[PDB]
């Protein structure tokens, strides 16, 4: 689990969005696998405006932070889950590390900000699901 908060907006993971995010939905992408909804409280997340390719990210599998080296935004085909059948994943970034299912949601953050969240693993992998580009977040 876990979420980003910036000004009014709330980030997660579309599979674990809850029936407020969705009653308060703002926009979601199912090949993506994000969800934003509204919030009264003012986030203070800080989102990066970058192209790094290195960074750090938390696993709640170990309680640790690990930094990674991780691949640009890009369509990779994810495996199926109960949550999606087998499909093409877009803006997702692939890093060599430790992740479970329960590990979505935890952040990927290099000096410029936060990056994205962890959504899909196995095998040794780690992918994120890239928010850079949603440039409207901060406004
Ligand atoms: N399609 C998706 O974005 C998600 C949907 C829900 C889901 O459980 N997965 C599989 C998964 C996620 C994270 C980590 C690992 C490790 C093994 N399987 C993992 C993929
Ligand atoms: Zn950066």
């Amino acid at each position: 689990s876990g979420a980003i908060y910036v000004g009014n907006y709330r980030v997660v993971n579309r599979h674990l969005a809850t029936h407020n995010d969705w009653a308060n939905l703002v926009w979601e992408d199912s090949s993506r696998d994000l969800l934003v909804s509204s919030t009264t409280a003012q986030g203070c997340d800080t989102i990066a405006r970058c192209d790094c390719q290195t960074g750090v990210y938390y696993c709640s599998s170990r309680r640790k932070h690990y930094p990674v080296s991780f691949s640009k935004p890009s369509l990779i085909f994810v495996e199926a889950s109960e949550y999606y059948p087998a499909r093409y994943q877009s803006h997702l970034m692939l890093a060599v590390g430790h992740s479970e299912p329960g590990d979505c949601g935890g952040i990927l953050r290099c000096q410029h900000g936060v990056v994205g969240i962890v959504s899909t693993g196995g095998n040794g992998l780690v992918g994120f699901a890239d928010v850079r580009d949603l440039l409207w977040l901060d406004e």
